[PDB]
């Protein structure tokens, strides 16, 4: 019962080194033992994120609502006090596992407990009044969507964005010196001309020369001092100069380079704890005896309880592809490649077909037969041109009917050919190669995919589902086959289909910051902007609604503005994304303002600069990834491959049948013994695979300042271990 | 005769070398020396740059005119005659000193010689015809100014503009595609809607989708498909997010990559090239004697035809900063460095003050005790508290009045305290310090300008020139010296101070791309936006006038977009400014497509393409440098410290008597025996000094594999050595 706790110690050392937890909540004893297990699972991961993203989407249902997703007030007060008691039940267990002196000096989990006490309150206090009071402390609800297990890089990305902050601050406040200099001074010198109202008072002019340094007005706010001298441009290109292109550009090359070297020391410390942790690992298991390392007996048990449901067979091939060296050991740096080699699949290699050992002669030449069709080097070329020949009968059928033949309930045969094509190009393909042979590669999953929806256009347009006319309309879709023939769009999609998680995981930050904003924006935005308002503005072209009644056409102009509300979240969420894409924000400013006070005009303010440093950080980190690694791919996932022999299973047999383990490992190691009967040979190759994880590519990227890395770590432990 | 020929010849290797000339056109006998000698003065230099500059400005008074600098015909028909007989004298003489093969091999000035053909034959045309014709021609006139010594900066930054493109067209292709398809789709989606102009025909649609790839009509283009059903918006979401975003910037992010690179090798080119050329000038004057290097003599050889106007003081220093190894003579090792060596200025060191040694005492004691004050540390935080007591009284100034302070003819008396205390701390300070001393720093350079400036502004007021009253309401600049008090705004002005040339050679080429748009501009939208036209299109708004007569004010309103003209050179100039400021330039697009034919649709999408490519490739490269340079200054011109003794200078005065040369170096040296003689010491330190230029950044950037070009070009030279 001793090893078996060495084991366990063990396999918790390697899981707290992947998490990033750290090493002082170690459990000892049982019970921190119990505690630590109960706490990560993947229940209690689930239970974290169905807890945060029930009480974010509660938000869809509160005060201002959805008019059709609408509940009383005591339902959905009912609903929010059930899941801070969730909350609660969770940081119970955490203040099991940790001490209460751990518990309390880490800082987010009491920002987090805050939270949960002032939520609990009001949710309370609208449950009695009956009346949902102001609610604007939704808003901090973010928190516990970010402190949970599975957005742990949305978290970072948050953290980092908010520690590049300092070199931001210095710059802007360089920025609106001069933004106020030259609204002095335009103030002075466009202020006589009656026909003008941008420079009339001093917040118009500090207000439009705000607006101008985004360029939302730049035409505009220039003619009615154009029209009177011809050298009253001279003003607004040394402004746009000076201040947009010089200090914006600054400024956001300054935030985007410290953003840089905060994830490298990021990625650094993620590694360097990782190394500490397989360092632990091989301090509890070693043999401690004449030969120093891991024998076979101590790695099979760190991998029945680090990755378990695991066979046997893929544990001995882990063990072989850690050696190295060719001895019965493992030494600490062999052993420094636990996370790249124990999460790779290990398969077979075999070179018959799954449709040649099932049927007798005479369809066995019929298969071979497509078979060799299908792996022809000219079927090939023949489909591009059929995808070529497709794709200039569209154009000249455009031309033909002036772009008309998109709008007919009528099906053309000549889309009824082609589909006929690729339907029996793709039973030709999926039977003459076999169907997991055949959803191995992405095209081919692209082309069934494609095709398999046309028929579901076709049939149910058949069916008169009128509804269903767009996939016919999607016809252009096909011809993006044609784009595996060139080399640097095959460069472009396989780098795309790599970097997608970690897209996903900078748009939910950017979501974050919607979600704020929008709960701000609807409790004191709610019912102002109304059709046909504004009218004492500069803005009332745009809020206006008139009808007419010529005839009985009741023809009806309007501005249409009057849509961009708040009533909703989802209303407040697409105004949020038109103020994200710059163009035409100070007609959704100022026609607030006209409802509201100024007060207003500082929030849009303050939403243009977050979301302008947002926008460029997660763009330019995201295409920096990509550019790295489509160089890289014209320098040169990833494939292992060992083997094993039946003299190396001898060895391996009577261990599992003298130890007297379970029955499914044996019974495994019978039928390799069988398989390795039926060919009459020995040495049996295995063949590796895992795919690419962003790791891989910070590997890459750092890759001539990793070795000075670990030396300044080793020597750090040192002065540790000298006192 | 011998050795200044030799001289001659090592000189004109190095400058051959730095002027990135090949050296098969090396000058052997006296007839190609003089012909080199011919063309590369500053005379011819200054020759080409004033006849390309004259006929760029001649492109000013021709038949689009401004119509105040208006000439005839016949008059800048004979203009454009002289400057190209000019032209053909220049290449008559790059003729005489090149070969006719060499000549006729090198591609720029053939296609010089071939625009110099044509712009002669449209010229005699236009002289005899008497009325110009179309002269679309004049835009191939930005080759003479290309073409020309002193804008090689401009030339190269062109080049390799054009050298990025084949990455740039291959993801223009998949732009292009996707915007295609959406059109499709978006056609047959938003069409069957009586109450929309964008998409109702399929060019509508083509061309609403590219203008919201710009992002110039995004709520527009979306209102009237989302007042219908408010899932219309999912289209363009999705649209945006794919097309926008993801594609674009990726479009951007690989046309500077590649940018990067062949900037890389091009500056890999011209320091192989001027390493070259060194080892030519060592090859031409070692010693060929028992010892290997270069004498003093030969050096001063060198030096009296290379950078002539140079004290021999200052030769010999240079030879010493050469030296580095304490031998007389010099190896290729410390020879591999005259550029940055013969580029430096040398001053000795003095440490007497300029008012001391002239007047007697009882102002001695005053002018001691003027600098003991204005270096004390109290007079300088005395003076940084005038500025922020200055700054608070300007701002609650402006809370008093309202902003309305800006209008009136009163001076404020607060102003003219203020001036009174900057300007009794100027002259205190250029007495108690000394004028040469007071202009070396760049903030007392600022602040001498600043209030030398207010003075002017308060002279000039008092003496009722009332247009210059904008000096005293640019108050606030006397504030920006507050902004020396901390660090990171001393790196920032520092380095913007240090790429200023840099900057000014990339907005030369943007200029290039304007004019010749805008040649062809005014010859073919010359007189069609007029007021109050274009009302069958959806701009009638933009383009209108209208008068009305209440009571006998004849108030006006006018849209204003009439005034963006391409009737001259200028108005053009402010056009093209506008569309490079992307917003609202749909708007003079579909504003001269409604006068004339779409084609000019294809001009309009064109211009926007070029803009970008061009802005954010000189955008980004200016701020890597920048933010380089930055991390560089906290990281840690350039100084070096070099001294002789007596000892060392009766070496230097006998060879100069015995080899008889001219007078004035002679009595030089006389000078600094009696400069020795005066302070009774034989050993006196000077100290050398340059400014930064370009390459010394790009040496500092690419730092770590300069060696690795040093060792595969000498390896390629020994290929061509054993052959
Ligand atoms: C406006 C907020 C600006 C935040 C900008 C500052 C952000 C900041 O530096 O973190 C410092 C701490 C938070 O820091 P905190 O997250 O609590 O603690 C860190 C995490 O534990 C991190 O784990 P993961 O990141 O999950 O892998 C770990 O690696 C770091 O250890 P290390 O140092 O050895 O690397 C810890 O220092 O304190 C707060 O920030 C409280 C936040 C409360 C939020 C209040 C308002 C909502
Ligand atoms: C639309 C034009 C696109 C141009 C994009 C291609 C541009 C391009 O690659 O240069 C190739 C040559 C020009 O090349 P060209 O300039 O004539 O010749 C180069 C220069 O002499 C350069 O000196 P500097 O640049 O002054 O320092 C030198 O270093 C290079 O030698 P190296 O190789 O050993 O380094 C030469 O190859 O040929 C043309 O380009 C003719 C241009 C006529 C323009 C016609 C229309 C106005
Ligand atoms: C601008 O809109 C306001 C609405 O807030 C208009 O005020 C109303 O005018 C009508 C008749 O003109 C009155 O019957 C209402 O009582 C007014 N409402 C209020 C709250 O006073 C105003 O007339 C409009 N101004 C225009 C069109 O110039
Ligand atoms: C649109 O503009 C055209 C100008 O091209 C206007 O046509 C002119 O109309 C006036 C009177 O309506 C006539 O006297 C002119 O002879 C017309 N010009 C031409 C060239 O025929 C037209 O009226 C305008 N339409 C509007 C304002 O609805
Ligand atoms: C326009 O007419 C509709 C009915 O056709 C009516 O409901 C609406 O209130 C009218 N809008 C006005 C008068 O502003
Ligand atoms: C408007 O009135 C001015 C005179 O004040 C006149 O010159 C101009 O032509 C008028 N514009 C019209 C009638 O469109």
């Amino acid at each position: 019962h001793n090893w078996e706790m060495n084991y366990q110690e063990a396999a918790i050392y390697l899981q707290e080194g992947q998490n990033n937890d750290k090493f002082f909540t170690h459990p000892k004893d049982a019970r921190a033992l119990a505690a630590y297990l109960f706490v990560h699972n993947h229940f209690f991961y689930m239970m974290e994120l169905l807890t945060a993203l029930l009480l974010l989407l509660l938000s869809l249902c509160e005060s201002p609502a959805v008019p059709v997703l609408k509940l009383h007030t005591y339902v959905h007060a009912t609903l929010e006090l059930f899941a801070l008691m969730v909350v609660v039940f969770e940081l119970c267990m955490k203040l099991r596992w940790l001490g209460f002196h751990t518990f309390v000096r880490h800082k987010r989990t009491m920002v987090k407990t805050s939270v949960l006490v002032v939520q609990f309150i009001e949710a309370i206090v609208v449950l009695v009044r009956q009346t949902s009071h102001v609610r604007v402390t939704r808003a901090l609800r973010c928190i516990f969507l970010v402190d949970c297990r599975y957005c742990g890089g949305v978290r970072r990305n948050l953290r980092q964005i908010f520690q590049s902050l300092p070199p931001f601050m210095d710059i802007l406040l360089l920025l609106l010196f001069f933004m106020i200099i030259f609204a002095i001074l335009g103030f002075y010198l466009f202020s006589t001309n009656p026909s003008d109202p941008y420079f009339s008072t001093l917040e118009n002019s500090i207000v439009n020369l705000f607006v101008l340094l985004t360029t939302a007005n730049f035409p505009d706010v220039m003619m009615p001092s154009y029209s009177r001298n011809p050298w009253s441009c001279v003003f607004f290109i040394v402004y746009l100069s000076i201040e947009l292109y010089f200090i914006m550009n600054l400024l956001l090359a300054v935030v985007f380079d410290t953003f840089n070297d905060i994830e490298k020391h990021k990625f650094k410390s993620l590694l360097l704890h990782k190394r500490t942790a397989i360092q632990h690992a091989y301090g509890l298991l070693a043999s401690q005896r004449r030969p120093a390392g891991i024998s076979y007996r101590q790695f099979e048990g760190l991998m029945r309880f680090y990755k378990p449901r695991m066979s046997a067979r893929e544990r001995f091939l882990t063990f072989k592809a850690l050696n190295q060296s060719n001895t019965p050991l493992l030494s600490l740096k062999d052993f420094y490649d636990i996370y790249e080699v124990a999460a790779l699949q290990w398969k077979a290699k075999r070179n018959r077909q799954h449709w040649f050992d099932e049927l007798p002669r005479t369809a066995f030449l019929i298969f071979k037969g497509i078979n060799i069709l299908v792996n022809s080097k000219a079927f090939q070329y023949f489909m591009y041109l059929v995808v070529a020949v497709n794709g200039v009968w569209i154009l000249v059928e455009t031309f033909m009917l002036k772009g008309g033949n998109f709008t007919s309930k009528h099906v053309p045969w000549s889309y009824l050919v082609f589909l006929t094509i690729y339907g029996v190009e793709l039973f030709m393909k999926v039977a003459g190669l076999g169907p997991v042979e055949y959803l191995s590669s992405g095209w081919n999953l692209f082309d069934f995919s494609v095709t398999a929806f046309a028929f579901l256009g076709l049939l149910a347009l058949t069916l008169n589902m009128e509804p269903f006319y767009f996939i016919v309309v999607l016809r252009p879709l096909q011809l993006l086959r044609l784009f595996k023939l060139k080399k640097r769009y095959r460069n472009v999609l396989d780098t795309m289909f790599e970097l997608l998680p970690r897209m996903a995981s900078l748009g939910l930050t950017l979501l974050t910051f919607y979600y704020s904003f929008a709960i701000v924006g609807m409790e004191f935005f709610n019912g102002r902007l109304t059709p046909n308002c504004c009218n004492t503005s500069t803005v009332a072209d745009a809020y206006r609604f008139i009808n007419h009644t010529v005839g009985n056409k009741t023809k009806v102009e309007e501005g249409y503005y009057y849509l961009n509300n708040f009533d909703n979240i989802l209303n407040s969420f697409v105004t949020l994304f038109e103020l994200t894409v710059v163009n035409n924000w100070y007609i959704i400013m100022e026609g607030v303002t006209s409802q509201t006070s100024h007060w207003s005009r500082l929030y849009f303010m303050t939403f243009y600069i977050v979301t302008m440093v947002v926008m460029t950080i997660i763009v330019a980190f995201i295409l920096e990834a990509f550019v790295f690694r489509m160089n890289y791919s014209r320098k040169s996932g990833i494939v292992i491959e060992k083997e094993m022999s039946k003299e190396e299973l001898m060895a391996v047999l009577e261990l599992y049948r003298e130890e007297r383990g379970t029955s499914s490992d044996v019974t495994r190691l019978l039928d390799t013994l069988s398989q390795m009967e039926k060919y009459q040979q020995n040495s049996m190759v295995f063949l590796g695979r895992r795919s690419r994880t962003k790791s891989d590519l910070s590997l890459k990227m750092y890759q001539e300042e990793i070795q000075e890395w670990y030396e300044e770590h080793a020597r750090e432990q040192e002065q540790q271990k000298l006192r």
